[PDB]
């Protein structure tokens, strides 16, 4: 156990007993906390309904504030306007540190009024899909926010994804413009983006797309279609910067963003406009502390679910100012985290494990010829963190002066659902701590029983919130079976967790066959069946390993067609085919050439063998049990 330093005791906006206070009358009384706690944001028409919601099988239906409207780029930028308008939305920081900017709310707005303006001419209504296949420069910011002031309903896309994976998530969502940029700038490299997007709408299955817009980046040689293809620069300059938010319904789809699943390909899980919003703004404040004038740093990629909560809406919400990092934090040094934290004189950093981790191996080089004195407050997010790797972050990092906070939460979730408050709870390392307003985690076992008091199991949420995503696109009854299926009545994580005697949980990792990767978020039968496409493959089992950087590292048990044969040039022509179905993020660590999958009766395919087996390990029976023995010597090469 961590105790509340006395600095933030003096200025936290929660402290302990209000911690207590506020979360069993978000239990008790949802309607009247949720009622006044929506005031966060303004409302063109106020709510009167508040939590109107069920998990009730084969009827799950979530609405939260459903009868009041609202506009997500007017709570994020018009109303900061008349008093704030010249304070920084937005700070910029290059690859190359000589790359910044500031942009200030006023700045921000009439960008986003003319990106609008330019949606609307070229024939995009509310609720069209638009995909974002951006690189971190604040005109992707520019883009999510004209979306949702017009009521359109963006899809980021990874920048990392390739080509085939791009196209997927086009087709699914019928979207009807993608807007990239020539080039992304990462370590001192370029990426191909707008190249990426060439080769994915060659895809015969793409239909749906009328018009490119591509951002003038490094100002590289691209291949360009006419009609198609449109300058940012071209529009934006020809657009008003004049546009009244109309008002949004509270439940109107705000955005999409493809995630991975247990099984099939990633779906599009959709979050609506006042509900996600509200939680947002409320997760960002209070977790971090967030007071008028703190410079606040999420280091994740606009392309994710933290990137779009913590990078931009939430800050912007509360009128913070939140900084955009372009490049990576070890370059070119390991330094580099640090170094921007001193330049811009970040309050609240809000980053990774794997991060950390990268940063940890290098000791004292993350921190050399830099200060840090300006940081107040730590987060970590999007995987578990051991307590070496927090106790390292806590000290090196936050000179053991800033409560970390740990934050547990799902793309599903919208917002934060069990995290430390740095002025309210004691921390201990490596445990996400209590779960947040409105939320309620409880364990089950396999067959869902309640498990009391200190115990594990698998985690699940027992009522609705706020932010809570309310489909997957185009598919509900998915939605349903996915997530409140194993445990009727019952929000299912699909993660593993350990409750102690303070009732602090311990998030564990996935217990479905999902992995994490770098933090990144990635199923095991998507991986295989980009194996299985290889006209060499016959059939994959995909498993995590430990890795000490980045959490879990893929190991792929690979079975060739009869015939074939193993060489060197087959493991790298394999890991290039599975970067070119989905990406950099799912080339598998290590290619295991095997005959020798375990199998049952009728072909179903024994993963906990396998899991053990590439963890190096030395200790049921299956259908012929002399391929354990194979399966072993094979993995001593
Ligand atoms: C530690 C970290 C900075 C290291 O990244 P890295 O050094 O670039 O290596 P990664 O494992 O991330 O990725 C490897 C490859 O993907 C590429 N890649 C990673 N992010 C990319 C992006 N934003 N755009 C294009 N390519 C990218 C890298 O350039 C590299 O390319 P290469 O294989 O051709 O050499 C990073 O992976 C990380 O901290 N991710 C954490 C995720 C997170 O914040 N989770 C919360 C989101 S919900
Ligand atoms: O891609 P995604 O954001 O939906 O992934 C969410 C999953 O990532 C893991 N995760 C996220 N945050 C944490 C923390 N703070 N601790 C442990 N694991 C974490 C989970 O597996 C989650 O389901």
């Amino acid at each position: 156990k961590h105790a509340i330093p006395a600095n933030i005791a003096d200025r936290c906006l929660i402290n302990p007993e209000q911690y207590e206070t506020k979360y069993k009358q978000s239990i008790n009384d949802p309607d009247t906390f949720w009622g006044e706690q929506g005031k966060i944001l303004d409302w063109i028409t106020p709510y009167q309904k508040v939590k109107n919601t069920s998990f009730a099988p084969g009827n799950v239906s979530i609405k939260w504030y459903e009868d009041g409207t609202l506009n997500l780029a007017a709570n994020c930028l018009d109303r900061h306007l008349q008093e704030n308008g010249d304070r920084t939305a937005i700070i910029w920081e290059g690859d190359d540190t000589s790359q910044s900017k500031h942009i200030s709310y006023r700045e921000l707005h009439r960008d986003v009024c003319r990106f609008a303006n330019t949606l609307l001419d070229l024939g995009i209504k509310k609720g069209d899909v638009v995909a974002i296949y951006m690189p971190m420069v604040p005109e992707a910011a520019v883009a999510m926010l004209a979306c949702a002031r017009i009521g359109a309903v963006h899809s980021v896309i990874f920048g990392g994804f390739s080509p085939e994976a791009v196209a997927g998530r086009i087709i699914d969502s019928s979207s009807r413009l993608v807007i990239t940029a020539d080039e992304g700038v990462r370590a001192g490299r370029s990426i191909p983006l707008k190249k990426n997007v060439d080769d994915a709408l060659k895809n015969p299955n793409v239909t749906s797309v009328e018009h490119v817009i591509v951002l003038k980046r490094t100002g590289s040689d691209i291949d360009w279609q006419e009609g198609r293809d449109l300058w940012w620069r071209d529009l934006i300059e020809k657009a008003s910067p004049e546009h009244q938010p109309e008002a949004m319904n509270a439940e109107d789809p705000l955005f999409i963003l493809y995630t991975s699943g247990s099984t099939g390909k990633p779906k599009g899980v959709l979050h609506t406009t006042g509900g996600y919003l509200v939680y947002a703004a409320t997760t960002f404040k209070y977790v971090f502390d967030y007071h008028p004038g703190d410079i606040y740093w999420c280091t994740a990629d606009v392309g994710w679910v933290t990137g779009h909560s913590y990078l931009l809406y939430g800050p912007l919400a509360c009128g913070a100012t939140t900084l955009m990092f372009e490049g990576v934090p070890n370059w070119p040094t390991p330094a580099r985290m640090c170094q921007v934290v001193d330049k811009h004189q970040v309050n609240i950093l809000y980053t990774a494990p794997t991060a950390i981790r990268a940063l940890m191996a290098e000791g004292d080089k993350a921190i050399e010829g830099t200060d840090r004195s300006s940081l107040r407050i730590l987060g970590s997010v999007g995987e578990p963190i051991n307590p070496e790797a927090w106790e390292w972050y806590w000290k090196k990092i936050g000179k053991e002066k800033c409560p970390v906070v740990d934050t547990w939460w799902q793309t599903e979730t919208g917002g934060f659902m069990i995290t430390p408050l740095p002025g309210a709870i004691e921390l201990k390392a490596g445990s996400a701590t209590r779960p947040f307003f409105g939320v309620q985690p409880a364990l089950v076992d396999n067959e869902g029983h309640p498990q009391e008091g200190a115990t594990e199991g698998n985690l699940v949420i027992t009522d609705s919130w706020p932010g809570q995503a309310r489909t997957l696109f185009g598919d509900h009854e998915r939605f349903e079976q996915t997530y409140f299926s194993t445990f009727k009545n019952m929000y299912f994580s699909g993660d593993g967790a350990r409750r102690d005697e303070d009732g602090y949980y311990w998030i564990t990792g996935r217990v479905d066959d999902v992995l994490n990767v770098s933090g990144h978020r990635l199923g095991t039968a998507e991986i295989e069946s980009a194996l299985v496409a290889h006209p060499k493959i016959a059939e994959a089992a995909v498993v995590g390993i430990p890795h000490a950087i980045k959490g879990q590292a893929i190991y792929a048990y690979v079975t060739l067609n009869h015939g074939e044969e193993p060489s060197p040039e087959l493991y790298a022509e394999v890991r290039n085919w599975v970067r070119k179905e989905i990406g950099p993020l799912a080339t598998p660590d290590v290619l295991h050439w095997t005959d020798s999958l375990p199998k049952t009766r009728s072909g179903k395919i024994m993963r906990r063998i396998l899991r053990k087996i590439a963890a190096g390990d030395t200790s049921s029976t299956l259908a012929d049990p002399g391929v354990v023995e194979k399966l072993l010597e094979e993995k001593q090469a």
